[PDB]
DNA sequence: CCCATCGTAT
DNA sequence: ATACGATGGG
């Protein structure tokens, strides 16, 4: 047996179409191509895979060969070698396992992979039907997505055809929904045309366990075919070149937003801090007011008439609603559809009413109403000190960031100055935004009306939960009192949402890009938890070894890598990297990072700046007590040497952890061969030297005085491997009575990796 | 031109 | 399993 796809994607993309609903499935080769059949864990949703010789760029079978095996194992190895490789499947007339190949275009990269057979009662049942009550065939897209919605309403989906008519129908406990489809073809876009042809109508009943599986096949084609039946099992077929995919299943007041996306936007704000809320429709719009299970953020929402295409009220009607089944509605299925609520009289339920762009698509739903008692809310003329307003996605940002370091956070208003704090175990941070009107981008303007300092702490619990709204407007209003709730207002198009809430009571060395120093850290992060930074008149290095003595981390950042350097004195800063990370994270890539320390260092101040704004995001991390490693000094002869794109022996690492915890590496002369060998497979790739004058960064040098054989765990090279983000290229200078080297040179830096060999 | 969906990679 | 990028459709 040898049968080789032109795309290796392609047999990935059938493996995974059914790879979740069956563990062992049976590949019987012949003459006329490859067939697999397989049920799934209950046995009633049966598989079918039929795959032509036409599908193969070259298709092979000396004898008819039963190839059972486990998709998992499978589909790991099919993770391997790019998607642009040729694979080819090659089996013995008595095979003990199947062997996987993998070959780009160029020779360059050749990969190959070996799988251990199983031995699987395989019958293979060749059996469709000549006549099904219905058929019709919508893109996969389309049909996953109706799928995956109403999945979130019932146990079981409904499908329902009658002449120019396609009805998928879900009820449940929360509520119900229903999607019309109507047979159309288009003529510029056939891949998104639904065909429909009706012998009889059939309103078959499918558990959307099954249905959930059967979705998954959209991976091989754009379009899926369906036939029904009430005397038959449905066939779902998803239709590939010369072959395809089978799944066998046997059956069982009006109030109208332009865009979806608002409502669903206004409920993402309210959800997550209320559970349910009464929403109160009169003739002059809606206002809802829900507070938080310790009551003291209360949510304010006035939408107005303007704010609808179309808005009518009989009499004023209260719709209790569960947010979280709100939300599960409001998911599908366009944010650009046409939304409507409809209410009867005495509502027992809201319909929504979503409508797409295109005259066919229709979507409704119902949700059930709960029972909610309004009583009681009053609001005393409230006074506030300072006022102020920015852009909601600054304001989120600031937020977010400061939530990391504290539970609490504080901000403070003076004359022209605005300071967010916030102070934590791992140390302090403190944004300080500067009032500003701007004529170009106004909408990033900082308004202040401060009539007298303010000074109030808040829970960042509450503080994550108002800035849900940001989806709202550009902009957010802070109005803040000492002796009045704080404000926080988004405003809508003829409305607004609004939150109030209760407060608490309790060495100079500047990156040209802050980025830079963030990519450094996550380079090694994950090998080391705690590591000195000695920084001298010449630059930042630092040694580390992990717990396991086995790794040794060696950084290294020179003068010339900092826009600016500054030493008077010798500075050791020992840091949590897990600490150093998450305040890494709060600050812009763009933005300048200064680092800053005393000549008597209990703390190390990072400092990240702006280009033109005044705004300053200053962060401390609190220094701790690293005893430093005892450094061997080597100086020894490689037995080889060789340098590729970090890229590649990322992916070439990543690829083969899959298979083992060891990795074995084996240089021989013009050959690097990365063998991985484990329980399900054994998978091995071979690369060799080559020079490329166009791109240089994507050569092979490979000098050699001795061959080498060594193995390294995966563990340890998966971490290793993501130093990929400092450099394009990675250097590995391999001996037999020494640990092997991985460098990654930066501009006027480095970072090696000394790895021991088991 | 913008938005949504699907596929691929990490 | 999640995130990012690319392609297709509206």
């Amino acid at each position: 047996l040898e049968a080789k796809f032109e795309e290796a994607s392609l047999f990935k993309r059938i493996i995974d179409g059914f790879k979740d609903c069956v563990q062992l499935v049976n590949f019987q080769c012949k003459e006329d191509g490859i067939i697999a059949q397989a049920v799934d864990d209950s046995r009633v949703l049966l598989v079918s895979l039929e795959i032509g010789v036409e599908a193969f760029q070259e298709y092979r079978c000396d004898h008819p060969v039963t190839l059972g095996m486990d998709l998992t194992s499978l589909s790991k190895i099919l993770r391997c070698g790019n998607n642009t490789d040729t694979l080819t499947l090659i089996a013995d007339n008595t095979p003990d396992s199947i062997i996987l190949l993998f070959e780009d275009t160029k020779k360059d990269r050749i990969a190959e992979y070996s799988l251990k057979l199983m031995d699987i009662d395989a019958d293979f049942l060749k059996i469709e039907e000549l006549q099904y009550d219905s058929t019709l065939s919508l893109p996969s897209s389309e049909f996953s997505k109706i799928v995956r919605d109403l999945s979130q309403l019932s146990d079981s989906i409904n499908i329902m055809i009658t002449k120019e008519t396609i009805k998928f129908v879900a009820d449940g406990d929360i509520g119900s929904g229903s999607v019309i489809i109507k047979p159309f073809v288009d003529m510029e876009h056939p891949e998104t045309s639904i065909k429909l042809e009706m012998d009889q109508p059939v309103d078959l009943t499918f558990g959307a366990k099954y249905l959930l599986d059967i979705i998954k096949g959209s991976s091989l084609s754009d379009r899926v075919g369906i036939r029904l039946s009430s005397e038959a099992p449905a066939l779902f077929q998803f239709d590939l070149k010369s072959g395809f995919l089978q799944f066998f299943l046997a059956p069982k007041l009006e109030a109208k937003f332009e865009e979806a996306s608002l409502f669903k936007r206004i409920i993402d704000g309210f959800k997550d801090c209320v559970q349910l809320v009464n929403f109160q429709c009169k003739e002059d719009g809606i206002i809802a007011q829900a507070v938080d299970d310790s009551r003291v953020l209360l949510v304010s929402l006035e939408i107005g008439v303007e704010a609808f295409q179309e808005y009518r009220c009989d009499h004023p009607v209260t719709l209790g609603m569960d947010l979280t089944s709100l939300s599960k509605i409001l998911r599908c299925g366009n944010n650009t559809d046409t939304l409507t609520l409809i209410a009867d009289n005495t509502p027992d339920s809201i319909i929504l009413l979503f409508e797409d762009t295109k005259k066919d698509r229709i979507a409704e739903y119902s949700l059930k109403l709960m029972d909610i008692d309004a009583d009681f809310l009053k609001i005393e003329e409230l006074q506030y000190d300072s006022t102020l307003s920015l852009p909601s996605s600054e304001f989120s940002k600031i937020v977010r960031d400061l939530s990391q370091l504290s539970d609490s956070i504080n901000i403070m208003i003076t004359k022209e100055t605005i300071k967010f704090v916030a102070d934590g175990d791992i140390g302090s941070g403190s944004v300080i935004i500067k009032p500003f009107v701007d004529m170009e981008h106004p909408e990033t303007s900082i308004k202040l009306e401060m009539d007298q300092p303010v000074d109030l702490t808040f829970g960042a619990k509450y503080l994550l939960d108002i800035i849900k709204g940001s989806s709202l407007s550009d902009r957010v209003g802070i109005r803040l009192s000492s002796e009045a709730p704080a404000l926080f207002q988004f405003d809508l198009k003829s409305g607004f949402l609004q939150f109030f809430l209760a407060p608490k009571f309790n060495l100079e060395a500047k990156f040209e890009e802050a980025s830079l120093f963030k990519r450094i850290i996550d380079g090694f992060k994950d090998c080391v938890q705690l590591v000195n930074f000695q920084c001298k008149e010449d630059g930042i290095i630092a040694q580390a070894v992990d717990d396991s003595r086995v790794l040794l981390v060696s950084l290294e950042i020179g003068v010339e890598a900092f826009q600016e350097y500054r030493c008077d004195h010798p500075v050791t800063l020992g840091m949590d990297l897990t600490s150093l990370s998450k305040i890494l994270r709060c600050g812009n890539n763009t933005d300048t990072l200064t680092l800053i320390a005393d000549n008597t260092p209990d703390s190390i101040i990072l400092l990240f700046e702006d280009t033109k704004k005044d705004r300053i995001a200053e962060y401390s991390l609190k220094l701790m007590d690293i005893d430093a490693d005892f450094l061997k000094i080597e100086e020894l002869q490689y037995d080889s040497t060789l340098s590729l794109p970090s890229s590649e022996f990322s992916k070439i690492v990543r690829d083969l952890s899959q298979l083992s915890d060891s990795i074995n590496i084996m240089i021989t002369k013009e050959t690097i061969k990365f063998v991985a060998d484990g329980d399900i497979g054994s998978g091995s790739v071979i690369i060799k030297p080559f020079v490329d004058m166009e791109h240089p960064e994507t050569s092979i040098k490979l000098e050699m005085d001795q061959p080498v054989d060594l193995t390294f765990g995966a563990k340890y090279l998966l971490d290793i491997i993501k130093g990929s983000s400092l450099s394009d290229r990675v250097g590995i200078r391999l001996s037999s009575e020494a640990p092997a080297l991985f460098q990654f040179d930066l501009k006027s830096g480095f970072l090696q990796f000394f790895l021991a060999p088991k």
